Formats: structure tokens, C-alpha cells, sequence
């Protein structure tokens, strides 16, 4: 009961063009492809979000490196 129609918009406006230091990330949650574009935001050991295109090489590569974030 409440903001039930307000789904979690885990989508970002743009993805990071700079290549993250793969190791620096600890996990990656999938951004819904229903938003502007399919993406995966990475959670660093600092809890910082980094939105990336799941269709981008360096993005899928990290996703195959770090596990999926449960949050």
C-alpha cells in the first residue's frame, strides 16, 4: 500500500565512457532494458554506482568479472 506504481528506476541517463579499473568494482546490478537502454551499474568497494551499457564490451567484461549485485 503506497508508491506501488513507482517501480525502481535503476536506469541512468548516460553510461560512463571511461574504462573502470575492473578490480575496483565488487558487483554489477542489471539496469532494466525497458528504460532508455540496457545497462549495468557497478558497485565499487566504496558503494559508488557506475552506470554502463550491458551491450558495451568493457561493460559485459566487468559483468563477467564481478557478480550481480543482490541490491
Amino acid at each position: 500500500l503506497g508508491a506501488s506504481w513507482h517501480r525502481p528506476d535503476k536506469c541512468c541517463l548516460g553510461y560512463q565512457k571511461r574504462p573502470l579499473p575492473q578490480v575496483l568494482l565488487s558487483s554489477w546490478y542489471p539496469t532494466s532494458q525497458l528504460c532508455s537502454k540496457p545497462g549495468v551499474i557497478f558497485l565499487t568497494k566504496r558503494g559508488r554506482q557506475v552506470c554502463a551499457d550491458k551491450s558495451k564490451d568493457w561493460v559485459k567484461k566487468l559483468m563477467q568479472q564481478l557478480p550481480v549485485t543482490a541490491r
